[PDB]
């Protein structure tokens, strides 16, 4: 099986192929996470996935998407993930963690709470910034404040700062959230970005900030360790083809700035779109990433059976597949995977008080 | 859907009918459970069983089966419970716990390490208490130290303090393990029990160990709060229709003797039997426990698919349907069970951070 072969990159091996991607949680409180994240990602981490990518994590306060969103803006946030980093590598897994900034996305509801922006009545909120201001629209009306130089040298230095902690918390893999209409993605997005400085208008200028915050983490952040982003390559847009083309150029440019690997997504910078959903859908557009800027990709949206995680390492399409929902529908499900897929002692891909009773 | 109509026992209110049964994880050391517990217990309970019974937990040392084993013989090793007591309520699930005695099945390696009997003199391995001086057999040869009437008074006593430190620790529900061989079942069955005094012989007398350890932990044990136990209530030795009748009488004074509920099981009391290679033979068995003895009944063996549950409570064969091994392989069974029934909202059977994508 292609899935449980496994992977290095730079010093780091994961036993198999499988990779739980960021997922919010929306539980922790001040950016703090509690008891919920620590048995969340220990039992993932049990379940048998090489790779665990702790959801994102805001840089800042007003980079959470919510209240409940976690973050690493201090060194107390970052001694809370303490324990998280040892439960994942105790299960055998690798932690990772996605450091993000909500951009103008943030300031954000609860998913099962409105997902919609909070009001200016509601005290939780607070202001958004973002390359331009202007609003995402839809159910996040909230015109964001146009960032300064001043906002982004800080910004900047908060992803720095970020990654510093994430390294000294002993995560062995990081993700720049670059993706999503979050604050990188808003910056490299002509739709987002409405700026006249050095940070908009060319695609020198408007790939700026993610190259320039992927060369400052890049000095803090260990060489053997894997240093990783998460960009939306494409948005559905009706601009797919020159869009995908800029992409691929951003991605042969992170990759001479020393990224690893690229996981590969959708932009959602805009609602205006019309994203094709269907299993795997990701997969030709990895695979075109993959080769064109010959660096290896993981993606997700689709891939969560057996058969298709798979199917997309047979193809060449992906070095890692990120299998984020059913992880949640079941925490083990790496090991659901390997049963369906014949492994050979399939259930010694979870420890031993599961695995002895389940052979 | 039978399987996820509440339950109501005593004081305790069961989301469902969905028990976990206890199921040792041999992760202890000195009976001291820990953070493999914790995730362990809080995961199941999260995804979403309306009761979680912790695994057999020693009263005394002696009493373990492996040193693996959790014991509750001291007021540390129930203190160490807290957590997993508080993390199973928050999850919205009732915790239990299986108090236990190993007898002359005690002092045996973990299951992936041999499964076999440890000598006393080795440094793991230590001295085992029974009704009678006759060892098990096969891999379990070490012969137990028949028990002195001062013995039985010591393991009853230990009995009664493993039940108040369970209530302290915060439990909601007691199960006394008389079942599978260990001590409490090798004192009803006269394969094990060749005792003449007043704890060997006849039916009265082989009852009587079980029935004055009840008396001792109903003292103890609150009112309100479900006293059960687990009973072999057949071999399949050849002599089943008489064991279950005997069994069965028994079930009558364990509720006289104030049981809430049966959880009724298969003796294990010695090797040379032909048990049921398959699922859900139990049914009917505890059926006929249930209907002849007129007390609440669970069982297992093979209910881990959401039909099989939901025909078992549909044939009012059970009260609640204990689930086992798929609790293992998919901590959120059922959730799993939920969506294959058709429950309405079924996501919803796991906490929003989980349930509000899988809608
Ligand atoms: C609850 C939830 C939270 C998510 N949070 C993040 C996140 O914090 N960062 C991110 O880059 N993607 C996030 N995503 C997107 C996932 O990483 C993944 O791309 C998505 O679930 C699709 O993959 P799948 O089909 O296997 O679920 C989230 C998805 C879900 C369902
Ligand atoms: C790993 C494991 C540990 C078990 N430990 C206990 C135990 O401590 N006490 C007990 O009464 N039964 C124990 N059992 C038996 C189970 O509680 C249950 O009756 C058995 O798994 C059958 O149910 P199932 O088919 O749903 O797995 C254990 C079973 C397993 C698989
Ligand atoms: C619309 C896609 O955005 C995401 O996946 C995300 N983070 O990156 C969430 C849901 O928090
Ligand atoms: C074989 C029947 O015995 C059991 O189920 C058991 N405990 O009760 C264990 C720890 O395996
Ligand atoms: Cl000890």
């Amino acid at each position: 099986s292609a899935l449980f072969e496994p992977y290095t990159l730079k010093d780091v091996t994961l036993r198999n192929r499988i990779a739980i991607p960021p997922m919010c949680q929306y539980m922790a409180e001040d950016g703090l996470i509690n008891d919920w994240h620590q048995v969340h990602y220990a039992s993932m981490a049990r379940g048998g996935a090489g790779l665990l990518v702790v959801e994102a994590t805001a840089v800042a306060p007003e980079g959470r998407i919510t209240p409940g969103c976690a973050g690493i803006w201090s060194d107390a946030h970052a001694q809370a993930f303490v324990p998280v980093v040892q439960a994942i590598k105790a299960a055998g897994s690798v932690p990772g963690i996605q450091i993000a900034h909500a951009g103008r996305k943030a300031s954000a509801n609860r998913p099962w709470e409105g997902d919609d922006h909070i009001g200016a009545d509601d005290a939780r909120g607070w202001e958004t910034i973002a390359p331009s201001a202007i609003a995402f629209g839809a159910h996040l009306p909230n015109v964001p404040r146009a960032m300064t130089l001043d906002d982004i040298a800080r910004v900047k230095q908060d992803f720095v700062d970020a990654a510093r902690r994430a390294r000294d918390a002993g995560f062995e893999w990081i993700e720049l959230h670059f993706a999503h209409g979050y604050l990188g993605q808003s910056f490299f997005s002509e739709h987002s970005n409405k700026r006249t400085d050095a940070y908009g208008g060319s695609f020198d200028n408007r790939s700026r900030f993610l190259l320039e915050t992927l060369a400052a983490v890049r000095e803090v952040w260990p060489e053997n360790l894997p240093l990783t982003a998460r960009f939306g390559v494409l948005e559905y847009d009706g601009r797919d083809e020159q869009t995908l083309e800029e992409s691929i150029e951003l991605a042969r440019r992170f990759k001479a700035g020393g990224l690893d690997l690229l996981s590969v997504s959708v932009g959602f910078t805009i609602p205006e779109t019309n994203i094709p959903w269907g299993p795997a859908f990701m997969g030709p557009i990895a695979e075109r990433v993959r080769r064109e800027a010959k660096l290896p990709v993981t993606s997700a949206w689709g891939f969560g059976t057996p058969q298709l995680a798979e199917a997309a390492l047979q193809a060449n399409q992906l070095d890692l597949v990120s299998v984020g929902r059913a992880h949640l529908a079941d925490p083990h499900w790496a090991y659901f995977a390997a049963k369906e897929l014949g492994v050979e002692k399939a259930s010694w891909t979870l420890p031993a008080p599961y695995a002895h009773w389940l052979e």
